[PDB]
């Protein structure tokens, strides 16, 4: 066991790569308090990679952190957890937990995985490893802290994170930490649909999506969240839907790394697409009615029972509804309303759906619609007229 | 002589084709006042075309009008000139004029042209013509009301309007009303650049642009407004900049007849492009700077001067500058920095300008950055990945 690591044996974790939350600790260290830098970035820093967050912890009570910062711009409460604002840098200052407020060692144990529970002191350039941490981090092991069996039951979402980190970094899950998941997965439905929604995005809409999907399928974690989707999987391995999902992911992923923004209302409208389509079939031949009105029903239901697991905000769903709406409208080769359409705020997305539907189905008559809209949108108004 | 023309013999401008701003005349009529429809609409109505606006006039004091609508959603200010709201519909309710105000006849006179001073009462289905009005409308004639000479001097913009209706509707300008213009044209430099901007857009940005520039040039009214451009015309008639101003207008026009949002900041960057391309090259040699630094000065220069004539909003100038800047970046066959660009809020307009530049210069070098950016902008991140 090795509880304190020195700056000379610890990957340099050079004081200078820490931005200036250093101003936030220095203030504490000066006041007779303790300043530690915990979790995310402190992991990354040891890895060599650039921190995305910088969060800190202290033996200073929350009302004590209030006085020592009353002059600062402290953004919004929470319990414990204080929020300092620079601007485009916000720094989280949280008090150690234990009866309620305790020691550094105490705080370490209530944290989830090993590597995400390493601590840095600007004051002594030492990192504290009350857990496997350092080794896990070297060996590339996502390990949980207490008794997996119990933790996952206390907070089931702890399971989701295990995969998420597993995918993000090149790491594998500890056996003990992995055993329980497939069995305990179902536990996710005792989770408020909203919290889920957050984590669904943390997983896919985070630029790892594809590797995190493989991992969510290999642990039966995908099913609880997207019932409406698992059901249309096939033995064969790659149905139109089973490809599209891999693609919209792989791509949303490329986007996020070339730093482009991304539409979640898209991501979803893509996956559920085929399911919607399938419900259009049954809705039509059965309960025989028009294919427009039929489609429109499939929407409400598919979105209903999907919104039954993930809590999608009314905002998103409504763009989604539009992305699908456009799929029918575009299909009907026609004239003057193409300006009306080209203008639509969700066209860009809607074109990128048609993009995929044509790539996956390899339906040459679709890609055909894809070249046309392709040119009719980069073309200039004299040509755009002639195209009709 | 023939001052009152009845529902049957007058193009039946039919009570049915008046938006329910009838409900506002009705209150007026019921209340002992009379209330008439004027100009904009009544003109189009007699021409058959759908009005774009309905403005009522009454012999009620602006005071009497204020009171008889208290219950209503009446939007504020403006001597005389009262305003009432519904939905997307606003109804303009101004009082006659003539100490200050008076007879329906006394009002017919302070109005700029003969057509735009026809009057309609729903209460008797007659239209009152106290000017050439009816005949002129039949004939296709824009004819200022009193003495052109004096009036233009009273309000020089009356000249611009005159030329605008001339191109919008399909009709010719009255001899008596055309003579004074080429002479008196300069008078516009006395007018606050504010009004000129306003009216500059009613001329080119209402989708009559091309025809309204065939006139603005053929009556030397163009010059007072756009000094910076006038200067660069070539007797040839076929310079790149001259072709560009044609096309951009022809196109802005198309955009408007197909209900597509149009951008003002684009319009301008398009015209002044070549005057900007010129002032840059002259700043390049005359003073041995780098081109990138040279260009940027030229931007300031062209703007200040145009700003000297048209009060162009600090808003639109920013966008413009950017649309231009983008033209430097889209030039370099850029690497992974292109994702950032694709994202720019203006990229569509910057593209649309590379579009024209390539078409008018009839340059193949440019015509390639067009074909390229056309694909790189509709492709998928897989494909797009590769292109780079
Ligand atoms: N419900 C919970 N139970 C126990 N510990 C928790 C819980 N929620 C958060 N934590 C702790 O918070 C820390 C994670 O912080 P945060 O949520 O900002 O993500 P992170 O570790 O920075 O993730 P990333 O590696 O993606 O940056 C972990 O060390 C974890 O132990
Ligand atoms: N400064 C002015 N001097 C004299 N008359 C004016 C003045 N400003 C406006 N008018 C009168 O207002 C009427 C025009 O109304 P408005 O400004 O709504 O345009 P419009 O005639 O409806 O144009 P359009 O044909 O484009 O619809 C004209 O009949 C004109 O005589
Ligand atoms: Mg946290
Ligand atoms: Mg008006």
């Amino acid at each position: 066991q090795v509880t304190v690591i020195p700056r000379e044996q610890h990957a340099i974790s050079r004081k200078d790569i820490s931005e200036n939350a250093l101003k936030v600790m220095y203030r504490l260290n000066k006041a007779g308090y303790e300043a530690w830098l915990v979790g995310g970035g402190v992991r990354d820093l040891l890895l060599g990679k650039k921190p995305k967050d910088f969060d800190v912890t202290t033996n200073a009570t929350p009302e004590q952190v209030r006085k020592l910062f009353r002059n600062c711009r402290l953004v919004g409460r929470r319990f414990r957890l204080a929020h300092v604002m620079f601007g485009p840098e916000i720094i989280e200052v949280a008090t150690f937990r234990g009866n309620i407020f305790g020691s550094i060692e105490e705080d370490a144990q209530r944290r989830d995985f090993t590597i995400n529970s390493l601590y840095y002191s600007v004051a002594d350039f030492t990192v504290r490893d009350y857990v496997g941490g350092m080794k896990d981090l070297k060996d590339g092991v996502i390990r949980l802290i207490g008794n997996p069996e119990t933790r996952y039951r206390e907070d089931p979402v702890r399971m989701l994170r295990a995969v998420r980190f597993a995918a993000k970094l090149g790491m594998r899950i500890s056996p003990e930490t992995a055993e329980p998941i497939p069995r305990l997965a179902t536990l996710l439905n005792d989770i408020p649909p909203a919290h889920l929604f957050e984590e669904s995005l943390k997983l896919l809409q985070a630029g790892y999506g594809y590797e995190t999907y493989k991992l969510l399928c290999e642990y039966h974690l995908f099913q609880p969240l997207f019932p409406t989707i698992t059901r249309y999987f096939t033995e064969n391995g790659d149905s139109p839907m089973e490809r599209i999902i891999e693609q919209v992911l792989k791509n949303t992923d490329t986007r996020i790394h070339n730093d482009m923004r991304v539409n979640p209302a898209f991501l979803f409208a893509a996956m559920f697409w085929y399911p919607l389509l399938e419900t259009a079939q049954k809705i039509a031949q059965e309960s025989g009615l028009t294919y427009h009105d039929a489609f429109a029903l499939a929407m409400n239901d598919v979105l209903d029972e999907a919104c039954r697991s993930l809590a999608i905000p009314k905002r998103l769903t409504t763009l989604t509804r539009d992305i699908w709406q456009l799929q029918l409208r575009m299909s009907r080769r026609q004239g003057k309303r193409a300006w009306k359409l080209l203008e639509h705020p969700k066209f860009r997305a809607a074109y990128d759906l048609l993009a995929l539907r044509a790539e996956v189905e390899r339906n040459a008559e679709l890609q055909r619609l894809v070249k046309w809209w392709g040119e009719f949108q980069v073309s200039a108004p004299p040509d755009q007229k002639g195209m009709l």
